[PDB]
């Protein structure tokens, strides 16, 4: 039942519960001429949500915003992106100007001022080093290393046991790598083990685009990565 990029028209979006107090967002977006979907998080943090990611772009994530209160009813109060790309920051002026903390590695808030991109407003320190972990709210942020890009995080909810991915991690389906112009090739897999070696114990894995799954979706990410590399 969760939702494919056919059934999301551009501007609308879903919402799917994972667990008790978790959800991914799914979106659709027009970039270079084709449509993608995209997920992010949603987090239950007692009478408030914490977000993962924008919906990519200023008018999906306005969407998103009136989608959680019909939804869900409680206020969106943070937000972490987990790269600098605009399937991830695309929407932090609107999520700013709705009142949402925005936050992000200094890493990846660099990037995306050199790319043009929307900046959240707070740095998370704590993550410039791989293995790198970090608290916030009901949500561990961990830093795999450079794979999809070089700022990159992934994040687990605890009393979930789901892991939410990013674009460090595909879904099963995929036959091809993305968007690899900012990507470790080389160190992608190293990455991927790391996630693996710290989250033995995740139940749901969720990709930045695509289906959710299990533990698999991150060898086979590894997979993925190889067959682009040669
Ligand atoms: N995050 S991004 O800016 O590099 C991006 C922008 C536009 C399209 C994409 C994009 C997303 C998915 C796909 C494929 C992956 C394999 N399955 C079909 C879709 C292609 C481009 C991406 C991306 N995210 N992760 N990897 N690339
Ligand atoms: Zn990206
Ligand atoms: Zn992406």
């Amino acid at each position: 039942e969760y939702p494919t990029v056919n059934e999301i028209p551009v501007g609308e979006v879903r919402l799917y519960q994972i667990a008790d107090g978790v959800w991914s967002h799914i979106a659709t977006q027009s970039f270079d001429g084709a449509v993608y979907p995209s997920n992010g998080l949603i987090v239950r943090d007692g009478d408030e949500l914490l977000l993962i990611d924008t919906a990519w772009g200023a008018k999906n994530t306005a969407a998103l915003l009136a989608e959680i209160e019909k939804q869900i009813g409680l206020p969106v109060t943070r937000a972490v992106s987990t790269h600098f790309h605009d399937d991830r920051v695309g929407g932090v002026d609107v999520l700013r100007a709705a009142g949402v903390a925005t936050y992000a590695s200094p890493s990846t808030r660099r990037l995306a001022e050199a790319e043009g991109n929307e900046i959240p407003t707070h740095s998370l320190e704590g993550l410039s080093s791989s293995g790198d972990a970090v608290r916030f709210g009901p949500v561990e942020l961990f830093y795999p290393g450079a794979a999809h890009s070089t700022d990159n995080l992934v994040v687990y909810v605890p009393s979930a046991n789901v892991l939410y991915g990013g674009c460090a991690v595909h879904e099963l389906s995929s036959t091809s790598a993305g968007n690899v112009a900012d990507a470790d090739l080389a160190e992608w897999p190293t990455s991927v083990e790391r996630i693996q070696k710290h989250y033995p114990e995740a139940e749901v894995v969720i990709p930045g685009h695509g289906l959710p799954g299990g533990l698999d979706l991150l060898q086979h990410t590894a997979n993925v990565v190889k067959a682009h590399k040669n």
